[PDB]
Formats: structure tokens, sequence, C-alpha cells
């Protein structure tokens, strides 16, 4: 029932509304890779999308929710966030990670190994520590479940050490993102996946700043 070692192969860009707030547009393509149900039957078509975060970095409380819909056939994602409580105390790249892994696109030969759509429609929960180097560190939790039809994913978030001359809170790291592997591994001691990769952000100098990841999905039902 507990997946392979396999990885996710995914592209992201990063855009702005032309009518626009404090707002990220998300266009993302997952594909599943590396190997040699009834809740599949729910991600036929395409699917409304709901996200839901609250954070709070070294005391700096905010906002952000989102709309969109997703094609788990082409492994496609698009999304508009927006902040509900002004200009962010964080760079919008730093939260793209956060803000469904539900729509991979998995190739026929590996279908068997999707935890993701398994656990739908009840659900699973994604716990994280990012962790950016010679700075700060973010744990998040989240729940991604069907509320009716439609995808919702609910996240906690909290910040801690993040230095104020530092690439995150001193918002200097560039308005994109780069294409990452998204290792995946069973744990069978908890009936869940493990997830490890690291994120690279360009910074506006030409430098670049990482974050680790250390991601943990269970199911609900």
């Amino acid at each position: 029932m507990l997946p392979d070692n396999h990885y996710l192969s995914t592209q992201t860009v990063l855009s702005k509304d032309p009518n626009e707030r404090d707002h990220m547009v998300l266009h993302e393509y997952v594909n599943a890779a590396g190997i040699t149900s009834q809740g599949e039957e729910l991600f036929t078509g395409v699917v409304p999308i709901l996200v839901e975060l609250d954070g709070d970095v070294n005391g700096h409380k905010f906002s952000v929710r989102g709309e969109g819909e997703g094609d788990a056939t082409i492994g496609k994602l698009t999304l508009k966030f927006i902040s509900t409580t002004g200009k962010l105390p964080v760079p919008w790249p730093t939260l793209v990670t956060t803000l469904v892994q539900a729509f991979s696109r998995y190739p026929d030969h590996m279908k068997r190994h999707d935890f993701f759509k398994s656990a739908m429609p009840e659900g699973y929960v994604q716990e994280r520590t990012i962790s950016f180097k010679d700075d700060g560190k973010y744990k998040t939790r989240a729940v991604v479940k069907f509320e009716g039809d439609t995808l919702v994913n609910r996240i906690e978030l909290k910040g801690t050490d993040f230095k104020e001359d530092g690439n995150i809170l001193g918002h200097k790291l560039e308005y994109n993102f780069n294409s990452h592997n998204v290792y995946i591994t069973a744990d069978k001691q908890k009936n869940g996946i493990k997830a490890n990769f690291t994120v690279r952000h360009n910074v506006e100098d030409g430098s670049v700043q990482l974050a680790d990841h250390y991601q943990q999905n269970t199911p609900i039902g």
C-alpha cells in the first residue's frame, strides 16, 4: 500500500495579476518519476482548489488565501493567492512550497505509488520543517482534504529565529522559482510517507539561499 522510492519533478512560474493588494499568481507542473484506489477517480478532470494559511514569523502575523483549479491528468496547477493583511513580512517565494501534491501526474506504470490521491477524499496531514541556511526556520502543519468537490488546503505556519538583516526578513530574494525534485520515501512506522529536498532561492545579488525541506505526510481516515 505504501509506495517505493521515487521523486516528483516540478516546474514553477510566478507572476502577477494585471488587475491585482499583495498577491501571487502560481503556475505549477509536477510529474512523478524514478520507478523501474477509489481516490484516483476523483481527479479525472478539473478540480477547484482553496488554500488558507495563517502565519507568524518573528512575531509578525499574516494571512494568505488563494483560489484556483487543478488538472491532475496533466499535472497542472493554477492558483492566485492574496494577502488579507497587507504587505507580508516575508517574500512570496518562501511560501510557495507551503501554499497540494495530490495533483502530481503519475505515469500509468507507477499509479500504484500515488499516496496523495489514495488518501482522498478523507485527506492527509502534511507537516514540514523548512530550515534556511544561516538563518531562521519554518514549522508548518496542514490538512489537505475534500470539502464537497473542492480540494482545501489549511496550513499553520510558525517561523522563528530569523535574522533582521537576512535574505528572508530583508526581502532580498528574487521573484522567481527554480525547478526541484521532491524525493519520496515510505514510513511504515506511521503508515505515511516522508519527503526530502533542498530549495534554491535566487538572491538579487546573484548568490543562492538554501532552504532544506523535511516533510512528513500521514493519512486521516
